């Protein structure tokens, strides 16, 4: 029968080839998990879009839970089951200051390139890009080998710090050319809320795991058995394992 047993999963670098679609082989592991009794999940700062491109239109198909924004948007076999808002933690008045300082700093950059969509108002989160999500994928190939050098997000996190400190935000840098910002506690332990319950196990695979990483929450929750990943190969050879142990 069904092992009552979750595996979630990061979506870049864990499910995926850094900045890739999910190959053939990664499909075939998850649905022989599936087939093994284990419930699968994903679990990433981006958006749902994202995940739909990285993982495919069908990926309410392929898992049994969707977590997108950190699971403030949070899918249960192909039903909605959670849908966070913004409004609800900080306000319209914070919002909008917020939205102000962050689009003067960055029209202050001194970047090579600047493209469109620099503050995303998803449904629990903002998420803020120097360069903006409408460029090409080449120019968020060069934007990363920028910041690595420049640390341009890393400077604005730290201006964002400085102006908003009682707001009580956490800027978490994620992917190549963006940083997510929520209320404290909407990191991606927040999806667990919705699973805690059902499963005897839950184990964790990403690959931030440390201090300022993404994935350090939810990777030392007490609520998860935690396997740090360096890539999908390390992820498909664990779950082998865990497979194997039925
Ligand atoms: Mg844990």
């Amino acid at each position: 029968g069904m092992k009552r047993v979750l595996l979630l999963f990061d979506v870049d670098g864990t499910l995926t080839p850094p900045r890739l679609c999910q190959t053939d082989e990664m499909r075939a592991l998850i649905k022989r998990a599936r087939g093994a009794g284990f419930c699968v999940g994903t679990v990433g700062g981006s958006d749902f879009a994202k995940q739909v491109e990285q993982l495919g239109r069908d990926v309410l198909t392929q898992f049994d839970y969707v977590f997108a924004e950190n699971g403030l948007l949070a899918y249960r076999n192909g039903l909605e089951i959670h849908r966070q808002s913004l409004l609800n933690a900080l306000g319209n008045d914070r919002i909008v200051k917020f939205v102000k300082k962050t689009l003067r700093l960055i029209a202050d950059l001194d970047i090579p390139v600047q493209r469109g969509t620099f503050v995303e108002y998803r449904n629990g989160m903002i998420n803020v890009s120097p360069i903006g999500r409408n460029c090409s994928q080449a120019e968020r190939d060069e934007f990363e080998v920028y910041d690595n050098e420049h640390r341009v997000r890393a400077s604005l996190i730290a201006e964002l710090e400085n102006s908003f400190p009682d707001f009580g935000l956490k800027y978490s840098i994620g992917g190549q050319i963006s940083f997510d910002v929520f209320p404290v506690g909407w990191d991606k332990t927040y999806c667990l809320q919705f699973v805690e319950d059902d499963f005897e196990e839950i184990h964790f695979f990403g690959d931030k795991t440390q201090e300022g990483g993404n994935d350090y929450e939810i990777y030392t929750d007490k609520r998860t058995i935690g396997h740090k990943v360096t890539s999908y190969k390390d992820t498909i050879a664990e779950v082998e394992k865990i497979i194997a142990m039925k």
